[PDB]
């Protein structure tokens, strides 16, 4: 038992996090790479290409402060130059930070959500989740409730969308790439689909698919029109359209074991024989490693414990443990991804 | 560019220390100790024995959801869900001599009033002059302080808590005290620091130095003596000076002239001890990095006008103030005594 180590040690899961928040903040992984490919520059070069850093001569300084501490995570390279200076250059899950050339996405709008004010807030009163009989962490920390908050307050919304957003255009470009399962299916349905997009994507790899997006009128009411797409309003919880394949992505972890056999009842009492229910979630492995896959479903187990508890994050036996109780044959899980699934449920 | 890798490396870095704080704020580390020697208790079972959470039907549940992140994280032991105490997790039991531990000093680096400073670290780099306390809170810290009890309360319990384990390294290293008959600390506090060694030590005579306000507050210790002043003006006279945790509050400028007046009132043979955390000349995922890290951050969110430094640098302070010699002495994961001889 070495205090003076494990200071060091836990005194930092506090740090390193906040210092990288505020490197994206400050748009420090993009200005680095708009000098080259495997490039080294200092936090005085950084801090030249910053437009607000202009009559503040510290800026140089205070910034190699915060470098330091990233380059120490390994969130960050770092080597030194003959006056000897730090110079400062990206790494694996640091170029996963620059956006793209095309279409810009990047984990940046991903971990602003994760490490935002509103989310941490939320964790601070974790606690109560054990403690308190039904509290909500977010609502014991914030006025009221999550739908609530988040109408009275834009930069709430912007950010929780941004996030879920450039995370989908990701999480999907490896849908595609492994399961394939989408061309023995000429129709498809997205129960709690959005405003499309999952399925404006998907019927333009698939050209010949009969896209449907099925969610709250609400929502729906705000979707604008993809060709592909055609849209349909409801309450899936009450019924589901008929269709051939269903598609649920990030459904079911919103939602009770109770309510999650409800939401499939409707959704097979609508299901030709022969069709099936994708389901894409982050799937909880059964022992936890250090493992992506472990903290893949574990991050999210915990946004969930923070905004929504009543939400949760499920073990392969635990999503079969639901396809079977509803009344699905099959229920053939392909892993796709660092713990990213496609459970299908046969009928 | 492995999106789904990083996605985790990533997301991580948040989650562990809230999940980690929240299994401090319960009791867990301990309720896992208070189970015998390398034991291995299960989410129910401790939740069973945690009087606050006795009528929450899903305690349990949400209890295992949290401990496996630390599992995970490996702050925990897995052990397959039968959780149980580490290295990293027997830090956080409040012993049995003392009831001290690390957590008061992390529920302090993690707590609210501290994180929501952090948010505006961005600022320190774009506003000049700018204070990331300040601007998230309404006032400067000793005024925000003065009107949040609970607040200072936490800084104190941290503080406190942490200089206990550091000098605790320090006393099981360091032999400079033992011929040695009159201790100055600069900067003293209450004394608690001067107080601590004399005990240890009783042919010095300790005098505490410090601002009238806290002085007017100290308790009195056996052969401590307090004297108020303003440090900056001039030192009492001191066969020897001690400096924790001052010189990292300051400006080159300030450090300097703190240092001109601790010569001025030394004789010759006369040395000054300055027991910081010492940044390396090369960073690196250890101990000797992070002790000087974290504080360097605290400081820039709570005052950027301090900063940790290098051996080299403290040293050239010293020369600067016309010390003739400086003694580096290595203690423990970046903890340092220096001394400059005049
Ligand atoms: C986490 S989002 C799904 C995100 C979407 N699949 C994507 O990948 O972009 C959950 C969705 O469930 C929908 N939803 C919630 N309750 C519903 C209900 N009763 N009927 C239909 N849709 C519902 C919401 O409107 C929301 O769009
Ligand atoms: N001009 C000045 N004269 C005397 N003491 C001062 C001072 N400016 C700051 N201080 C004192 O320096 C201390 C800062 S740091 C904490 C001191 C001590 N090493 C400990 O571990 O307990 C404060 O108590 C503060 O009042």
């Amino acid at each position: 038992v070495c205090y003076l180590s494990e200071t060091a040690n836990l005194g930092k899961l506090i740090c390193i996090p906040m210092a990288l928040r505020a490197a994206m903040e400050l748009n420090v992984f993009q200005l680095i790479s708009k000098f080259g490919t495997d490039a080294k520059v200092s936090a005085s070069e950084i801090a030249s290409k910053m437009p607000n850093a202009k009559n503040n001569p510290e800026a140089a300084m205070y910034l190699d402060r915060i470098l330091r501490l990233l380059g120490a995570s390994s969130i960050l390279s770092v080597s030194t130059t003959k006056v000897h200076e730090k110079l400062y250059g990206l790494t694996n899950s640091s170029c996963c930070l620059v956006p793209r050339q095309e279409d810009g996405v990047s984990l940046v709008e991903e971990l602003l959500f994760t490490s935002d004010k509103v989310v941490v807030d939320s964790f601070f009163k974790l606690k109560c989740v054990v403690e308190e009989k039904d509290s909500v962490p977010f609502e014991v920390a914030h006025g009221a409730k999550i739908f609530e908050y988040a109408a009275t307050e834009p930069r709430m919304n912007q950010v929780f969308n941004d996030g879920m957003a450039v995370f989908s255009i990701v999480v999907f470009e490896a849908v595609f790439r492994v399961y394939d399962g989408f061309l023995d299916m000429k129709e498809l349905l997205d129960v709690g689909g959005g405003i499309g997009t999952s399925v404006s994507k998907i019927v333009a790899k698939y050209p010949l698919i009969r896209g449907v997006n099925f969610d709250l009128p609400h929502v729906i009411s705000v979707a604008p029109q993809y060709p592909g797409v055609e849209h349909v309003a409801g309450d899936m919880f009450e019924e589901v359209p008929k269709g051939q394949n269903m598609l649920l992505k990030w459904v079911l972890h919103d939602w009770g074991d109770e309510r999650c056999v409800k939401l499939l009842k409707n959704c097979w009492n609508s299901l030709p024989v022969g069709g099936k229910v994708l389901i894409i979630e982050f799937v909880l492995p059964n022992e936890l490693g250090n493992n992506a896959e472990s903290f893949n479903a574990l991050i999210p187990d915990l946004l969930l414990m923070a905004l929504n508890p009543g939400g949760k994050e499920r073990t392969i036996s635990e999503y079969d443990d639901l396809g079977k109780a509803a009344g699905f044959i099959k229920t053939i899980p392909i892993p796709i991804s660092n713990g990213l699934h496609v459970i299908e449920f046969h009928k």
